């Protein structure tokens, strides 16, 4: 009943009208419980000893952030009940030379890249340093918000549409350990880990900034929209491979099973696998 | 109403044992883990960012979280035995003692008793003992054993009195502006222990020592949870003095510190947990 769309087939009071909303919970100060969500969920070692934690590398990663923006639509709706997390089809803004110049990087929306000038800080948009204050891992003020598109090594590139479809063609949805190393995984395989940096990781390193790293990633608003598109990939490959669902069901590391309680939540798995049953749907699923 | 909470030394041989192996159930299962993280996780919820206080704690929300977190945890005792409730540990009348170290919840069969000065004070008795009982760091790692020293420090040597519990309970005003470290004239800061602290229940943490020495590490000593009920305890009788007394701020405080206004991690509101009857249990001194 709620639709997801796409950044770019949004009208200018769509996007004017969901960039406001943002801006009110940041001024409320529930933005900031998503920050802190994140972070927390991160140190949250699946067991302690391993590098499996609640949120990422492991098979829990889709449905927690499924749950994640989830709880984040709901509060926008709060708001305002006709605005709904659009997504980030970036797989697309590859085609272009220079993603950069993209219209979901105008300064209306998203703002641009960071200005070489001043540390790659953003000084346009309305996520800009003076308009958006950001915070660090510890909880601390950081000084502005930062984006830094492609000047990364391991990726100066976004992903492909070649690498999404390639993933949808994955049978089992995660292999055991359930982690970095799960091989023939889509889990594993959307996340980013299959010859790394990748799809979802790829973008996070692209982007740059605060988006760099796991802790702060939620101080860039485009978080919520590129994960919005790696929930859509899921959601894809929920409907071609219906015979096949989550793993594992069980006797994985606690925290990563189908019934088991996601930190720092009591939502399982099997509380957020069926987007429709959530109450929203994507555009374009009609 | 129900769900009677007893004191440590009101507890039989029978309920001692089933709590204990009921706290070893829920490590095991992992859901033990989950509060360590939980408590750690809101000291670093600034309220606002920049500020010293934070989701649970420095702050007018310190009461009300733990109430809630305590509740949380008492629940999913129940989840595994019905019957077992969360005692709570009256260090005001250990502190009569010559020697509280010698409190008969400091026994084997119960949480154990000091550290080890050989073994950089690792816990070698009880049940929660190195080797029976695996503990977490601040960043989410395995730390190698719980640690206990108690009334080695300067600014905390001894328990707080009874005394220190009436003069707090005489305090009129649940908390003043501006909601933090430095209120004055405050039944929570009193409680929490910041008026010249430290006292009460940021004496107790100091008193014990090892993981309890320090916020987000200290849930990995069972003791932290007969600590707070104790806290949960005269909080709940300084209510049933001061009727017309309610939580403050109502408003217009930092967010997340207000009456109605969400507790991170959760959505549980101060008003939610403001009367502890409602929440499905009392204390024996209530009857
Ligand atoms: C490939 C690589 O080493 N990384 C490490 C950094 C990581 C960033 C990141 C941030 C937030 C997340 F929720 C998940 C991942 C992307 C993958
Ligand atoms: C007086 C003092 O400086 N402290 C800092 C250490 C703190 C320990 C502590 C641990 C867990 C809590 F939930 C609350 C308090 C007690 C107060
Ligand atoms: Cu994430
Ligand atoms: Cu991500
Ligand atoms: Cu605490
Ligand atoms: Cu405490």
């Amino acid at each position: 009943y709620r639709v997801r769309k796409n950044v770019l087939h949004l009208t200018d009071t769509e996007k004017r009208d969901f960039v406001r909303t943002v801006l009110i919970l940041k001024e409320k100060g529930i933005y900031d419980r998503y920050i802190a969500w994140h972070g927390a969920a991160g140190k949250f070692h699946t067991p302690p000893g391993s590098d499996r934690n609640a949120a990422h590398m492991s098979s829990a990663f889709l449905p927690w952030h499924r749950e994640y923006l989830l709880r984040f639509e709901r509060d926008l709706q709060s708001i305002n009940p006709e605005v709904t997390l659009p997504y980030w089809e970036w797989e697309t803004d590859a085609q272009m030379q220079d993603p950069s110049q993209s219209q979901i990087w105008s300064a209306d929306f998203m703002g641009g890249n960071g200005n070489p000038i001043k540390d790659f800080i953003v000084d346009t948009g309305p996520f800009a340093a003076g308009r958006w204050t950001t915070i660090d891992e510890q909880g601390n003020p950081s000084g502005g918000l930062k984006r830094n598109f492609g000047a990364t090594k391991e990726a100066p590139t976004l992903p492909t549409r070649d690498d999404v479809l390639n993933a949808l063609k994955i049978t089992q949805y995660d292999t055991p350990p359930w982690d970095m190393t799960s091989q023939n995984s889509f889990r594993n395989q959307l996340e980013g880990f299959i010859n790394g940096p990748q799809l979802h990781n790829r973008v996070h390193r692209w982007v740059g900034g605060q988006m760099g790293v796991v802790p702060t990633a939620p101080n860039d608003p485009v978080f919520f929209l590129h994960h919005a598109n790696v929930d859509r990939i899921w959601a894809v490959w929920q409907i071609i491979h219906r015979n096949q669902n989550y793993q594992p069901m069980k006797n994985g590391p606690f925290g990563q099973n189908f019934r088991d309680p996601m930190y720092p939540w009591n939502t399982t798995p099997e509380d957020v696998m069926n987007h429709r049953k959530l109450g929203y749907v994507y555009d374009i699923e009609l």
